[PDB]
């Protein structure tokens, strides 16, 4: 034909593109080698959780004036109570091959991140700034931070854990937040204070987990990678960077990321950035928003599943299930398990105990 | 590598145990013939 | 044939090579380990991380 | 005195019958506890065919 | 053997899940179908245009 590689001069060679927009583009159907990006973000529910109430959204990124009661117990309002952010991300259907018992999962390789909005935070001019002396300018927002993200294909599981277990929550209402005695079902006890294994729920919603209850739970967050921040102090300085050359990888020490199950992404992100001082002396938190640019891709696993063991569970009939004595759990009715596989020689010893300390 | 037959005396073929243990145990993976 | 380890038995006898510890409780009713995983082999990569059975 | 012994292994609830002495007799009512008696799987007082089969 | 092939059930499954359609009756005592015919394969044309089989 007429291509003259030789004369016609070499260009690099770079991944491209087959559509960009906003989500109504993710309904394309791609091959196996195709890679999504998503650029996404999240506003700051902190306590004011809405600009669009007319009453009080002047304090949106914000909350109430937090002061010490006094007297005991604590009885805190709702929006002196920071929360973490989340949102998810449904993702369209892929492949599947039944006949080799394997399908795709979406996978994220990995994330670029950044907080927006830092550069607001040097307006010392508000009209209700504490001055830092006489004539002088505002007092800048500094103060306690607390910076935290996570990605993963399951809700982030979370650990409970608080300063007073005193301390008298919102009760359980549907707009209040999600507190300790919420999930356990009875006031908690000082065992709370400290780590309590019984204290763990997922982060199902927005802005009803308060941050000062909640702490991500490394045991179980392991289909997730979440990374984390914190300073404390009246009015230590608040030292922030921010650049869209740093990317952030997620694999593995095998080589795989987060698996999103039900075709669903899930971000959670939280940003304290400091105080606001007021000329009468109060005191309130403020947040920033984070900026989101996950790199999925697509990766072949193994249904780890019978499918008909897993879709007769639906019908009644096939699966039966009673109201019986406890013999699963701390009163569990069962005494021995064994299991027999194989031949071997025979053992001296046939109640064979493994750990040495026992006898 | 492998001990003298004549030298070494043989014992009998008890089915061999795997695990024993409370009911946390039955989520050991084992293979088509096994027994519980 | 012989279950348990000789060297192992005689270790236990001895409180230099078997210490002991009157600490937090890592077994029984109050125990406090969370979760614990064995692994073993390799396989083809399950599509879900938290496997329930 | 009386004895009255049973045990049943399967891989489905066990399946019964309902008989009794006498259809006279008012059992408890079932109130989210409490036996559950003849009259509250047919939604009927028992008639004296219960007494048979 | 799987005694229920999945694919009867997936259908069974979602079309009680799938929202319902309460239309006319077009089944049961009061079903509003007259005829139904079923053809396969030719034949020598019969007789009688109103056979029945
Ligand atoms: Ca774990």
């Amino acid at each position: 034909c007429i291509p003259k590689p030789g004369c016609c001069p070499n260009v690099a060679s770079v991944p491209k593109l087959l559509v960009k927009g906003g989500v109504e583009v993710l309904s394309v159907v791609t091959g196996e080698d195709s890679i999504t990006q998503i650029e996404l973000y999240l506003n700051p529910r902190m306590g004011v959780n809405s600009p669009d109430l007319p009453t009080t959204s002047n304090w949106y990124t914000y909350t109430y004036d937090l002061q010490p009661k006094g007297s005991s117990p604590d009885q805190p309002i709702k929006e002196n109570l920071p929360a973490y952010s989340v949102a998810r991300v449904s993702l369209p259907m892929l492949n599947e091959d039944i006949t080799c018992d394997t399908l795709q999962m979406w996978e994220a390789i990995s994330v670029k991140t950044e907080v927006v909005g830092i550069s607001s935070l040097i307006n010392v001019h508000y009209w209700d700034m504490k001055r830092v002396h006489d004539y002088g300018a505002g007092i800048p927002v500094s103060g306690v931070n607390y910076h935290m993200f996570a990605i993963g294909g399951e809700p982030l599981d979370l650990q409970g854990l608080v300063l007073d277990y005193q301390t008298q929550y919102p009760k359980t209402t549907n707009g209040g937040p999600i507190t300790i005695e919420t999930v356990l079902g009875r006031k908690m006890t000082p065992k709370n204070q400290g780590l309590d294994p019984q204290a763990k729920a997922k982060l199902d919603k927005d802005g009803n987990y308060p941050i000062e209850v909640w702490c991500p739970d490394p045991s179980k967050n392991e289909n997730s990678r979440y990374y984390g921040s914190i300073q404390t102090g009246s009015q230590t300085p608040t030292v922030l960077q921010f650049s869209n050359t740093l990317t952030t990888v997620l694999l593995d020490e095998n080589g795989v990321g987060p698996l999103c199950k039900g075709d669903g992404l899930f971000i959670s992100c939280a940003d304290i950035v400091g105080f606001l001082f007021k000329t009468s002396g109060k005191m309130a938190l403020h947040g920033l928003p984070r900026y989101f640019n996950v790199t999925l891709r697509k990766r072949w696993v193994k249904n780890p599943y019978p499918v008909v063991n897993l879709i007769n569970s639906l019908f009644s009939n096939l699966m039966p299930k009673v109201s019986g004595q406890p013999m699963e759990g701390k009163d569990n009715q069962v005494e021995e398990v064994r299991i027999y596989e194989g031949s071997e020689q025979l053992p001296g010893d046939p109640d064979i105990v493994r750990f040495l300390d026992k006898f």
